[PDB]
């Protein structure tokens, strides 16, 4: 999938993350999240597809992007070993990195 | 997974997709659809394993499930913007598509 | 996502299985698996990170996890053929092969 879909899906997960009261819709949320990461690892934002690939602002998204993930994963094993509320807490600050990581190339 | 399993499971989204009041569901469900392209997208339908690599009907199916993945992708960022109702037409479109290539190898 | 993490997503999968009536659960529980077989294919459990690549230990948890994958797959296309309860049962099979697997490199 493109970027804006795939970060509108994070939202909308993250979204639907908040709501939780077990750790079931929690850590299936967090691996459509890790899911929607996956799809669009190459996405490009509609901001910046006409820079090239060693460029810094490139690169800057790539890691970004990176970050996302890996701080998902983080939260998908804290909803894993049980923890249905610390992994809630690590999604509301996953939900901050989405939120610059998005608003950074949103238009 | 296999050819026909993904393309099963496309099948039996699509059926979940159009009995969807809500974009929460479509999202879920055509997120779905675009991880069962991607599980099987080295996966040969049981109708032409026995081809070259550089056969032009083994491209032809690789072209046409590239297309599959496609389509899924733009159906999810219509399913992501909050259409919910413009995302069920594509999904539509999307089950003409399956159909075709899901009937050309099915056997 | 790490290995504890899928593992731990595996068996909650599986539990999530075996409580299941109809085949739309089911499929949906055991994509997530083949899903979190996926994020984790290149994870390694906490017990041998200190390990060489060409390690025969190495080697054995790689195609004990690809074995996991395999007959994950197998049960997909089994719940995709419409057979809800031979799905489960391969499922029960592939619990087996879960708790192996993630029993020998938990701690
Ligand atoms: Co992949």
């Amino acid at each position: 999938a493109d970027w804006e879909a795939a970060m509108l899906t994070l939202l909308m997960m993250l979204k639907v993350i908040e709501k939780a009261d077990n750790a079931a819709q929690v850590l299936t949320a967090l691996w459509f999240m890790a899911l929607a990461a996956h799809m669009a690892a190459l996405a490009t934002p509609p901001k910046l597809e006409d820079k090239s690939p060693a460029s810094p602002e490139m690169i800057d998204f790539r890691v970004g992007f990176e970050e996302l993930a890996t701080e998902i994963g983080k939260a998908i094993k804290l909803a894993a070993l049980g923890k249905v509320k610390e992994a809630q807490a690590a999604a509301e600050q996953l939900k901050t990195t989405v939120n610059a990581h998005w608003q950074k190339y949103r238009s």
